[PDB]
Parts: structure tokens; sequence; C-alpha cells
């Protein structure tokens, strides 16, 4: 039995380059994965201008990538998304799609996919006179393409209603999915993403409900680590929340990685472990992933003596950089954990800070003669919070000195922002702790840099509704 | 009389590459600027490991860069910041610095600078037994280095107190500045940044006060567009707040650009205009800068129809991209304008949104039976806000289609975040406007996604007290 496991390059943003993709292939082979799907959202010749043909230089790029994929025995799937403006009743459109796919095949590509995600539900007047339904036209054109291509072993189709939230009135009773299942040829595999676009968890019953319609096992398009619906968020947590009992009931798992190329080591490693387990413990998987990931940070750059000055007792020490530790990586993971939850350490820090803020007025000003136990407890908790903030700042400082700065420079902004905000919060906590003998306003320097926050974004965020 | 005017690469983060620097040189020659200072913070052979010698490949890159600068007649100044760990009473340190500067000189470099910014104020026991003061040691080593190099025409020195807020107890009475001014050789220029590290405006009298101490006209290191103290901020607004009367009283103006290479175009252009006026109106300077900048966006990519399909009356229209226009760039500028103020249009949008939020109760619940004038006013203002949000979204959509995508790709994240938050605000405003007849929760999809806006950094930011 064959099974699909791999990655889908289908995020919005600056697309990855050839070197990154080759390194990705090497990692995929190391981790015993087998599938790469190429459907970048911002490739003009993929979605927006699919009708155009590739040039000689683009042809060389594609041929090099496909040959590299063949070297590492990783299946390469090329996708097309003509749903933006294709007319189904015009033979010229079908011929153009056939010619495009033939140009792709000429390079040596083997597997092809057609996507109709994120388009409208309407058709032109011409198609109304031919097809009874939108699904009818989609299925007819997909079947024609599949027959033309020679019935390859692998072929992927994404229904417009790729999630339950987009099915009306429900998954079981949707006429679109019923028509698809009735009229789609048996040789095509169907993509699905779960109850929601970003599914927090996937119960088996929903997958069975989908199977009862599509008459085949689906292929999971998991956006558990996608970050193109709010690009301020980075996700480094392990693959979590999907039950392994789905493995016999699925044709394959394909993961959407983070837009930043070097931030997807942990997610892909955890996915590989998750699949390999049952041909599972999210905490153990994360621990193993970080243990393996630490090896690629190397050592911090150090002065190389490979006649050198050596200081004495009265001379300033030479600058030295500490190595990056496992604890730093764990803390970094907890700071950027999951789309629907934080890590244990980040959540605990947030709760502790909220508690400290809540009871600041208990002992802040002129608290002599009050309960000493409250004063000591508040001071101790504040000190522990200070230690946590110092740990975060030290993590950033140590990561800054890594010799292999490629890892950091692809995620520099997020870590720098989180360490800056931790520093600001530490200053705020100190000012709260000094109220009884200092009446000065909370200030960093002589002013309030936090008032500006993130400019317009932050000022608009400040006005959004909250639970409290 | 020679005058220094140009750019300093002295921000933290991922450093610029050779291609970007060459393009910068071409632009500088076009805009009639004459100075480039090279002191990237995160260059390991610049600051943290200054004692090491450049390798052959690095030497070739430096020679190519210097020759390119020679082609464009742009003065190139190379800086070193040995103050991190250098010992002043040990001749080995001085010899190493001399050898390093001589290696730099053999590449063809002509101008050199020594920086002692962002260091400690303490001294080792070895130096305290020799020099009377910290400033004494700094000035002595700088003077010896200056005399060894052959007294170049241009030489820059950055004191440790580079801003008024770092002067103790004040500017005029600072012993450090007095000692530096007395003991520094007359042939060296002195960097200064104004009252604060990020000075909002520069009163004329402050410069005269500083000159009364340093006994020489300073060279301005302006961080008006620096964004490495909170890297969520992007600054695209014009050069503002610096009176032209400073020009006769200054020896040069050097700007710190944004970390993103392509985001500084407007800034640099404005600076040139500000200089070229008095060898000034911020509004006109910005208009000219954006008019010149628009030419680099070219035209959006379009279908190439050089047997070509042409749709009929009842066929779905082809995907067509609209060009990027002046209004889109002005709106973008106002969205990311200045450290201490927003653009007029963004500030007005924020004020209008705040007013609408404040007066939600006028029509939120059971609006029928209430005063008509208030209802009409609130609805009209809401409609105008909706139109402005739509303008923002159209700006993002049109910017996404540029053929020369690089201009967008270096600042993709900021525009993407602002357009996402504008969309969320539009949805929230609609929900507020439809409450009288729709009692459903103000949800997006089935949830409130802004509960995870900004992740842990956003959550920590949200709890910082402000006056407004």
């Amino acid at each position: 039995r064959r099974f699909l496991c791999g990655v889908v390059e289908g995020f919005y943003g600056r697309p990855w380059v050839m070197e990154q993709r080759k390194e990705l292939f090497r990692r995929l082979q190391k981790w015993e994965l087998n599938t790469y799907l190429y459907a970048p959202k911002d490739d003009y010749k993929h979605r927006m201008f699919w009708r155009e043909m590739y040039s000689v230089e683009e042809a060389e790029q594609l041929m090099t990538l496909i040959s590299a994929a063949r070297e590492y025995e990783i299946e390469f799937i090329y996708a097309i998304s003509p749903g933006l403006d294709i007319t189904f009743s015009n033979p010229k459109e079908v011929s153009t799609l056939k010619r495009k796919l033939d140009q792709v095949s000429q390079f040596g590509c083997r597997s092809f996919a057609l996507l109709f995600d994120d388009i409208d539900h309407n058709m032109c007047a011409a198609d109304k006179e031919v097809f009874s339904s939108f699904a009818h036209a989609q299925v007819s054109i997909t079947n024609e393409i599949y027959q033309y291509l020679g019935e390859p072993e692998t072929f992927l189709f994404c229904p417009t209603e790729y999630c339950g939230t987009f099915c009306y009135p429900n998954v079981s009773q949707s006429p679109y999915l019923r028509t698809v299942g009735e009229k789609l040829l048996p040789g095509i595999e169907v993509l699905w993403t779960g109850p929601k676009v970003v599914s927090k968890e996937i119960p088996v019953e929903s997958i069975e409900e989908v199977s009862k319609i599509i008459k085949r096992a689906p292929v999971i398009w998991d956006n558990i680590h996608a970050n193109d619906y709010d690009q301020k968020r980075l996700f480094l947590g392990p693959y979590k929340g999907r039950s392994t009992e789905l493995i016999p009931r699925l044709k394959g798992v394909l993961t959407n990685p983070n837009c930043e190329f070097e931030a997807n080591y942990v997610a892909i490693h955890t996915l590989a472990t998750w699949y390999k387990s049952n041909m599972y413990s999210p905490q153990m998987a994360l621990k193993l992933a970080l243990t393996e990931w630490l090896q690629e940070f190397g050592v911090p750059h150090q002065y190389s003596s490979r006649e050198q000055f050596v200081p004495g007792p009265n001379e300033k020490p030479l600058y030295t950089a500490e190595p990056v530790t496992l604890e730093d990586l764990q803390l970094l993971a907890d700071l950027f954990y999951l789309p629907y939850e934080h890590g244990p350490k980040g959540a605990q820090m947030l709760r502790e800070f909220q508690w400290l803020r809540a009871n600041s007025s208990v002992v802040s000003v002129n608290c002599k003669g009050k309960d000493s136990e409250k004063i000591e407890e508040w001071r101790s908790r504040a000190a522990k919070f200070e230690e946590m903030c110092g740990l975060v700042m030290g993590m950033f400082t140590r990561l800054s000195n890594c010799a292999n700065r490629t890892i950091l420079y692809d995620m520099y902004s997020y870590v720098w922002d989180i360490k800056s905000i931790m520093s600001m919060v530490k200053s705020f906590v100190q000012w709260l702790g000094c109220r009884s003998h200092s009446s000065a306003q909370f200030l960093i320097g002589d002013q309030e840099p936090w008032a500006f926050r993130g400019g317009l974004a932050g000022e608009f965020q400040r006005l959004l509704p909250i639970d409290g």
C-alpha cells in the first residue's frame, strides 16, 4: 500500500528559492517523507497567469528542481489553479490547459494537480447553457484533463468547498460534494482540510462523514502551521491534535509550512515522527525535534587563534559568546507555539504577569502596616517574573551570536519583538515594585515608548473587544 | 568648504548585500549625495571581533565595493568600534588596531572612523592606573590612531555620550565632553545626535551649546528614520523638523535608514532635497519623492498576447491588474509616516473610528424611535470609514500585482498586517452598524480571530497602561 506524506508550498508571500528547496529535499529524505506539492500562491504562472508558457530560463529552473527531486526519490507534484478566469465551454481554454501541462511534462514532471480553491461560486452565461452546476463543469474539465494526461498514478483535485465551513448547509447534504462524488473519476484523489480552514482538531467522525460522500479516502491539507492569515504569528510548536487512527483511513498528509523557510524544521520533523509511528506523544516529539535541531546551530563565532594577546588580572576580559542551549530553544518554541494556544511557559508567564498587575495596588504605595505575607508573596512573584524576563533576553542575546546566522535572520523580527516587549514589561514590573518609595511615573528613559506601540496597527488593536 | 552628506549603515539586523549597496551608490550619485559610512552593527569583523583580519574573499568584496564607490565618486568611510573590549594601556591592542586599519587602507579605503557608542563607562585596573579619565584614554588612543594613518582629510569620532539624554549632569557641564573637546586633535570630526537618541526635533541653540564644548562644528548622526529600537515600525515619511539654518553651522548630515533596504528610497530623496535647497517644505518634498519613486514600480504584469484567445460577450473576463497610482503611495506613506506622528489620513481614520466606537449606543439597540439626525450622522460617518478601509484594501491588492515585486517583498509584512487589521476593523464596524436588526455576536466566521492577534507579544502589549 502507498501513502502520501509531505509538504505543500501554498502560502502567500515571497516564494522560496532553489537553494532552499534543495535543502528541503535533503531534509525530507533524511526524515523519510515522500511528497512535495508545488502550488505557490504568488507564482504568476501558477494561478494568476496560468495561460502563459514558461521561458527558457524558467525552464532551466524547473528542470533543475525536478532532476534534484528525482535524485532524492521525492515525488514532485505540479499544481495549476485556473479557477480565477477559466471558461469551461471554450475548447481553446481546454487546449491551452493541455498545452501547459504538456510543457510541464516535457521537463520530466510526473504528477499533476488542479486546484479550484478560493474562487467564486458563479459561472459565465456561456457555461450556464452547457453545465447544470458549477461542480458539473469542474468535474468535467478535471476528468478531461485526467484522460488526456494518460491516467498518471498520482493526481490531486481540490474542491472549491475544501472545508466544512464552506459547505452549505452541511457536509453530508451539500449538492456540490454529492455531484463531485458521483461524477468524479475513481482515479483522482481529493484534498480536504477538516471542519475549518485552520482546524484545531480533527475528530474521526467528520472524516467518516466526508468519506460517506466522496466515496474515497481524502488527502489531508493541514494548515496547522500556516501563517498567511495573520503574518504577525510564528508557529514553532509540534504537530498536535490529530489522532493517529486516521492513518489507515487517509490517502496522505500534506502540511502547509510557515512562510519563513528556516522556521519549519520542527513542524516537518514532528510530522515525520507522527506518520512513522503507526505505519505518539506531542511533547516527546517536540523534545526529539529540538534535540535534533540544536545540531544545526553549530557553535557561536569565537576569536580564532588557530601570537595572540592574553589578558592579565587587571585587564578587561576578551569578548566571549555563550553557546545556544536546549533550554533557549524550548523557551523559543513556547513563545511561538500554536495558532490556538501558547506553550506552558508563555502561558504561565502571562498568567503570572496578569496576577501581579491585578494586585499591584495592594502594597504599591504606603503599604507599611499592611499584611507582610502579601508583601513578601508579591515581591517574590515579581522576582520570579523578572528572572523569566531575563531568561528571554538572554535567549535572544545568545541566539544573536550563532555562527550560522541564516536560522536567525529568517525569523529575526519575531524574536526581536518578543524580547523588546519582555524588556518593556520588566521595566513596568520594576516601576510597580518601586512605588512605595518612588512616586515617579512609569517611564522608559524619560518617556513612554510603549504608548506608540506598533504604530497604527497597535493603536487599532487597542480598541478591539475583549472578554474582560 | 567641503560638506558631508549621506547615509550611515549602522542598524541592527540582517546586513545589506553587495547588490543593494551598489544600487544605493547609483541612487546616491543620482541624488547628489557624497558620503557613505560603513559601520553595520551585526558585522562580526566590524565590532565584536574587530581584532581579526579579513579573509581573501571578504577582501575581494571590499575592494570591489570600494572601486564601485570610486566610480560614483562617493566618499566611503569605514568605521571600527573596538570599545567593546579594547584595553587602552596595552600596546598590543594599539598594534592590532593599526594593522587592521592598514589592511583596510591597502584595499583602497581612504577615510576611517572610530566609534565608542553603546559601551560601558567603567575602566579596568590597568587603565585606571595610567589615565586620569575615561575620556582621556579614548582621546589619547584616537589621536595616536589618527597620527599613524597619515592624517586623512576625513576622520570621524563618536563620543560615548552621543546624545543629550546621556550627558551627566547636563550638556554644558559634562566633564566628558569638556575633556574630549580640550584634548582631541583639531583635525577630527565629532558625531552628535541631538537632545535624545531619537530626536523628534532639533532646536538651533542646542547645536551651538554643543559646539561651545567640542570647539568645532559637529556632524549630525540622525536617527529620524531608524527602526531598530522597535522593529515593528516602518517609516516612509519625509525628512521633517530640521531647520535649514543648521546647514552653515554643521559639518555634515548622515542619515540612519530603515533596516529594509528598499523602504528608504523616499527618505533618502527627501534628505537630498533638504540639502539641495540651501547649498524647504516637507509636503512638496514628499510629493516629489513619491512622484519619482512611482516610476520604479513600472506596470503590473499582464497576459502576453503578442491565434490568441479573446473573450466573447458571454465569456468570463480575463484577470486584469490595475496599475499602482499616486494615491496608493500617499496612503501607504500616511500609514507608515514618522516615529512621533502619523500621516493626516491615517490619524483622521483613527479619530473617525474612535468617534464611531464612542457613539455606538445611538443606533446599536432598537434605533427605531430615536432621533433621526444622530442616526443619519453616525451612518454617514460609518460609510465614509468603510470607503477609506476599501481604499486601503485596494491599495494592497494593486501593490500585489507589481511586475517588480522586490519593492513590495522587502516590506510585505507591514502592509499585510495593516491590510488585515483594516479588514477586521471593517467587519467590526459593519457588525456595530447592523446590531439594531441583527442580534448575533460580532463574529468573523464562527469566531473572534483577534483574540490571537499578535500572539504572546500582542497580549503582553495590550496590558501596558496608557493615558488615552
